[PDB]
């Protein structure tokens, strides 16, 4: 089985559907946000919007690329917000689930 | 002075700078927030979106049309949502900048 397949079709839309996915779906807008230094802080945004249009286009060199992506996406979160916020257990909920559909491929 | 230019020049767009403007920028997608009952209770759903959107295509009849849209958005928010939910003192402080703007017509 193709592991970027299985990435667009599986662990993609697995964590898409989530209840916490919604932040997760479009590049962190830091300026309607008013997250001072959020792109000081970020060196490199990422989100499963930006992923799912890398997937669906042909971006990845192989599936560790986009592994990768997700991480940096989880990480970055984990960087810029204080431990216990609320988007913070929501990313920590996602990644469980994203290592679960992982864990399986 | 055209009050439908005003609402669309200064009102709406003072009200769409402030920082606690974005949740009110597109209308709420109840399956991604997980609310199964926003369409039942909310029949008429409104955002500055919408508004924007019909103001720059001349939907409006009328400035008191358009200002009634606005109030759809605030009083949808306060009739689903808990009082002293955050998203109702988004909407509170959003709404008294509205009346700021339409008390200095
Ligand atoms: C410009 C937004 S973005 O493009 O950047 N996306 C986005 C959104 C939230 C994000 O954080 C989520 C937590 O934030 C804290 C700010 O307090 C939240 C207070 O709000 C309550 C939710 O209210 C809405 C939000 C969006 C949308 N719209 S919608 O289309 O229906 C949604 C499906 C609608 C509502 C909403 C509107 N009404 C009128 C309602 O009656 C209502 C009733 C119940 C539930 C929701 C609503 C982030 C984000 C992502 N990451 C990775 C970060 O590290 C981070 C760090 C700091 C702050 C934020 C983030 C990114
Ligand atoms: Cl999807
Ligand atoms: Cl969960
Ligand atoms: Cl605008
Ligand atoms: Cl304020």
């Amino acid at each position: 089985t193709n592991q970027l397949q299985y990435l667009l079709r599986v662990v993609l839309k697995t964590l898409w559907k989530h209840q916490f996915a919604w932040p997760f779906q479009q590049p962190v807008d830091a300026v309607k946000l008013n997250l001072p230094d959020y792109y000081k802080i970020i060196k490199t945004p990422m989100d499963m919007g930006t992923i799912k249009k890398r997937l669906e286009n042909n971006y990845y060199w192989n599936a560790q690329e986009c592994i990768q992506d997700f991480n940096t996406m989880f990480t970055n979160c984990y960087i810029y917000n204080k431990p216990g916020d609320d988007i913070v257990l929501m990313a920590e909920a996602l990644e469980k689930l994203f290592l679960q559909k992982i864990n399986e491929l």
